[PDB]
Parts: C-alpha cells; sequence; structure tokens
C-alpha cells in the first residue's frame, strides 16, 4: 500500500463547509465520501447537499437534524431515495428545514455503503488507498480538538468512545509521526486550512477506526 495518500491531490475532495451552531458534521462526512466517488465514476467534482440529509434523511433514519445523526443511516437514504441534491440548488443553511428534495436537481446516487471492522487502523488504511475517501467518528469532547492549529494532533485524554462525524481524505507522516488527515467542516479556518492530522497507529486514537464507513455509486 503507498506510504502516503491525498485524495485532494486526486481532485476528489470540495472545499471545506462550516456547519455553524448547526450539529450537521454527520451530513457532512457523509456527503464528502460521497462526492469522492461521484468524482471517481462520473469524473466530476460537485459538492453535495448536506442540507438535503439534514432535512429528510430524519427520525425514520434515526437521525435528528442539527442536533446529530449518523453517516450510515444518511447513505441508506440516498439510496432509498434514489438519490441526493447538489449543494447549489439545495443550500446550507444550519437550520432544520421541511424536507424540499427535488429530483430534477440530483447530482448523485448511492447504490450501497460498506462499514469497515472495529478498531482496524490497517483496514482503514486500505480502504483509504484502494477505495477513497472514509466516513468515521472522532471523538472531539476535548477543547483541544477546536484549538488544534497544526502538526499531528495527539490527545492523552482522547478514548475509543467517538461523538464527531468526519472524512478521512489520507494518510501519512511527519517526520515520524504517522497520521491520518481528516477533512473537518469547522470552515477554513480551522486547523490546516480546515484540516486536522490525527495520530495514526497509536491505539485507534480518538476512535478514528470506531466506526468507519464508505458509500459506492
Ligand atoms: C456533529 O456535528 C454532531 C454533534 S451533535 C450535538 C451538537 C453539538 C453542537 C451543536 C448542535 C448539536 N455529532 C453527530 O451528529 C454524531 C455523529 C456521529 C456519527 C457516527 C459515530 C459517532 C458520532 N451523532 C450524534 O451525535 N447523534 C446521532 C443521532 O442521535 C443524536 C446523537
Amino acid at each position: 500500500l503507498p506510504d502516503s495518500v491525498d485524495w485532494r491531490e486526486k481532485g476528489c475532495v470540495t472545499e471545506v463547509k462550516y456547519q455553524g451552531s448547526c450539529g450537521a458534521c454527520w451530513a457532512f462526512s457523509a456527503v464528502g465520501a460521497l462526492e469522492a466517488q461521484l468524482k471517481l465514476k462520473t469524473g466530476k467534482l460537485v459538492t453535495l447537499s448536506a442540507q438535503n440529509l439534514v432535512d429528510c434523511s430524519t427520525e425514520k433514519y434515526g437521525n435528528k437534524g442539527c442536533n446529530g445523526g449518523f453517516m450510515t443511516t444518511a447513505f441508506q437514504y440516498i439510496i432509498d431515495n434514489k438519490g441526493i441534491d447538489s449543494d447549489a440548488s439545495y443550500p446550507y443553511k444550519a437550520m432544520d428545514q421541511k424536507c424540499q428534495y427535488d429530483s430534477k436537481y440530483r447530482a448523485a446516487t448511492c447504490s450501497k455503503y460498506t462499514e469497515l471492522p472495529y478498531g482496524r487502523e490497517d483496514v482503514l488504511k486500505e480502504a483509504v488507498a484502494n477505495k477513497g475517501p472514509v466516513s468515521v467518528g472522532v471523538d472531539a469532547r476535548h477543547p483541544s480538538f477546536f484549538l488544534y492549529r497544526s502538526g499531528v494532533y495527539y490527545e492523552p485524554s482522547c478514548t475509543q468512545n467517538v461523538n464527531h462525524g468526519v472524512l478521512v481524505v489520507g494518510y501519512g507522516d511527519l517526520n515520524g509521526k504517522e497520521y491520518w488527515l481528516v477533512k473537518n467542516s469547522w470552515g477554513h479556518n480551522f486547523g490546516e486550512e480546515g484540516y486536522i492530522r490525527m495520530a495514526r497507529n497509536k491505539g485507534n486514537h480518538c476512535g478514528i477506526a470506531s466506526f468507519p464507513s464508505y458509500p459506492e455509486i
């Protein structure tokens, strides 16, 4: 397997988004994963509607809009719905709204999704190298997480009990410190232009490999 991967270099990652005061991290992680598959399958990079997920993948999917949700059930909604709209046609408002999905603006579909084995960083590495960006949950309930600025993030208080959905878009090592390249949804001002490099192969640090999943078109 390659020693380093960065899907941004292959044009498979859209601009970093900003969720604001809405807990839509799960929606952003899910569309981020599908946006990469869309680029790989059609040759075009389009940001997909996180709002579509927030407004439409609700109770039936165990999701609570701005109060939280799951990437896996978001993918199921896209499968059941037979599509998800473009972000351009269905903009993010950081608020719970009525469902306004319209197939006229469908920008992608999802036929299935895959869940990786609990805590296996080696399997996660393979998937990121061979399949593409992977949605994961991390333990971000530590003030050091939002205050992260650069380098490889390591928080001794972290645990494997996850609560924040993000997207792994690569991996590598910074002078010997292995890491996962993670795209967040806290805007361009967070971390390294919207990304955080999290410790890799350090005992499933922050639970990054606890619940990984990726969709396929
Ligand atoms: C992402 O932004 C959120 C935080 S929800 C709490 C909150 C914080 C700040 C403002 C408003 C609300 N997290 C989630 O959406 C997580 C994502 C996730 C996915 C997979 C594994 C771990 C975590 N999901 C949840 O918090 N919930 C899922 C649905 O029931 C409600 C809780």
